[PDB]
DNA sequence: CGACTAATTAGTCG
DNA sequence: CGACTAATTAGTCG
């Protein structure tokens, strides 16, 4: 067991085991609180900051349009 | 002290 | 060469 490949994918790495239960909550309810996010991520061999990315990622496509304009 | 948000950044796709 | 998506990352409240 060795490392081969160093780049940041852009595409959380998702396998079906995980999405089970990821793909639970997004059909449940899109916000998680400190008692939730912290604990999927805890329940399996995951980590709180990749859940944290796969919600930025919606929520930056909002960003774009819920600002200021110009001209 | 850690998580959450959001901006910076990084990198492949177009 | 641009663009957009996402891990990176730091600040701030819990």
């Amino acid at each position: 067991s060795a490392p081969g490949g160093k780049s940041r994918r852009r595409r959380t790495a998702f396998t079906s085991e995980q999405l089970l239960e990821l793909e639970k909550e997004f059909h449940c309810k899109k916000y998680l609180s400190l008692t939730e996010r912290s604990q999927i991520a805890h329940a399996l061999k995951l980590s709180e900051v990749q859940v944290k990315i796969w919600f930025q990622n919606r929520r930056a496509k909002w960003k774009r349009i819920k600002a200021g304009n110009v001209s």
